[PDB]
RNA sequence: AGCUCUUUCUCGAUUCUGUGGGUGGUGGUGCAUGGCCGUUCUUAGUUGGUGGAGCGAUUUGUCUGGUUAAUUCCGAUAACG
């Protein structure tokens, strides 16, 4: 990667990518979406590297590193399943949440009161979650987000991709997003068991 | 009706007369106007701020739907209050 396997994925995490799988991808791609696939199976459903994954996965967390303020790194899902999964991401690392319909105009007025001017973004979905990518580029924020292979890449300046149709490949993700911003800037480095773990971060799913 | 005339007393600077200038008018103009009233209109309509969309006149907000006597509420939502 760049640290020569310090850094680079483990055997650990592998089974957890399967397990929730992150690999698989939808039936319809995009131009910007070829490289990340590999290729197609002998039916429709198309196999992203996990490898390209990784790699999008660090630069991403490191830009969130490299903001001197965590106060100011305002993450936003609106879809149902991204709700309690960004929740404890801005819960445990300092950041803003903005859960649920986004109430247009608050990236650009100075008279509603959830006025703010934040640095970057990092969104799910952006075909749940276009109108904060478009006034993103009015007011010059850096953003980041999870694409799918079908979701277009339009108001982004880096990917991470997944599978993300609504399933634990959206809770581990967010979960895996927070543990390497704190191997960075954290005491928690040591790379060897973290206390908290992806099993809240997955879906409420409405229980018996 | 001393209005006028005949007649011949009375009042005393308040006046009369000329010019300049006022004043009054249910005189005119409601197509010069104020105010008031009627009517469009007894219906549910109306507007600005900041943001968004348009070269602009403008538009969004002030709504597909459900609901109410009612722009009355619920809800939706590039609009928010």
């Amino acid at each position: 990667s760049g640290a020569l396997d310090v850094l680079q994925m483990k055997e650990e995490d592998v089974l957890k990518f399967l397990a929730a799988g992150t690999h698989l991808g939808g039936t319809n791609l995009d131009f910007q979406m070829e490289q990340y696939i590999y290729k197609r199976k002998s039916d429709g459903i198309y196999i992203i590297n996990l490898k390209r994954t990784w790699e999008k996965l660090l630069l991403a967390a490191r830009a969130i590193v490299a903001i001197e303020n965590p106060a100011d790194v305002s993450v936003i899902s609106s879809r149902n399943t991204g709700q309690r999964a960004v929740l404890k991401f801005a819960a445990a690392t300092g950041a803003t949440p903005i859960a649920g319909r986004f109430t247009p105009g608050t990236f650009t007025n100075q008279i509603q009161a959830a006025f703010r001017e934040p640095r970057l973004l990092v969104v799910t979905d952006p075909r749940a979650d276009h109108q904060p990518l478009t006034e993103a580029s009015y007011v010059n924020l850096p953003t980041i987000a999870l694409c799918n292979t079908d979701s277009p890449l339009r108001y982004v300046d880096i990917a991470i991709p997944c599978n993300n149709k609504g399933a634990h490949s959206v809770g581990l993700m967010w979960w895996m997003l927070a543990r390497e911003v704190l191997r960075m800037r954290g005491t928690i480095s040591r790379e060897h068991p973290w206390e908290v773990m992806p099993d809240l971060y997955f879906y409420r799913d409405p229980e018996e």
